[PDB]
């Protein structure tokens, strides 16, 4: 995760569509879902982003609703947000053994346990965070059998984006886990 609050400029799509679903935990509004190819995955947004204004207005203490509410009526051309990145989210490094093993277990998307003597072990991998990222792409959503899939077809060096199991259900509650895997964003970042 980055250490700095960025600006993004967005404009709807041809039919009023960002791309973005939000959700608010805390007191903030939190990023919940990022459409595949929408204009929220072309400036860049990301599942867990904190959005701390919309047109320069602060989201403070917005419900869900007028978060999607205030979307829905920006001046359409423009659209400022300010963006936290990830803050609940923190980045692991890791290298495959010979065998091809950073070294842990997971189910739906959630790291159980960590295997002795591993790059896992080795880097402080917490169990009970579930998976957002890998290499830097999206696979919330992704079967457990094709979240291994990428990790056997990425090279030695793995990057692991989690959060803690508890702020994740939080975040994708109100949104069956079919949605999960059907329309959130995959695809690695285009330029």
């Amino acid at each position: 995760i980055k250490q700095g609050i960025r600006e993004v400029i967005l404009c709807k799509d041809q039919d009023g569509k960002i791309g973005l679903r939000l959700k608010s935990i805390d007191n903030g509004i939190f990023v919940q879902l990022v459409q595949a190819n929408s204009p929220a995955s072309l400036v860049g947004l990301r599942f867990g982003d904190q959005v701390l204004q919309i047109n320069g207005e602060n989201c403070a203490g917005w419900s869900s609703d007028k978060a999607h509410k205030v979307l829905k009526q920006a001046f359409g051309e423009k659209i400022t947000m300010t963006i936290r990145d990830r803050p609940f989210e923190r980045t692991i490094t890791m290298h495959k053994d010979s065998t091809g093993h950073v070294g842990f277990i997971f189910k739906n998307g959630k790291i159980t346990s960590i295997v002795k003597d591993s790059s896992a072990a080795r880097n402080g991998l917490l169990t009970e965070h579930n998976i957002c990222e890998i290499n830097g792409q999206n696979v919330i959503g992704l079967k457990d059998s094709q979240i291994a899939d990428i990790l056997s077809t990425s090279g030695t060096v793995v990057t692991i984006t989690i959060m803690p199991a508890f702020i994740f259900e939080h975040i994708i509650k109100r949104m069956a886990p079919s949605i999960m895997k059907s329309l959130m964003d995959h695809t690695i970042p285009e330029v």
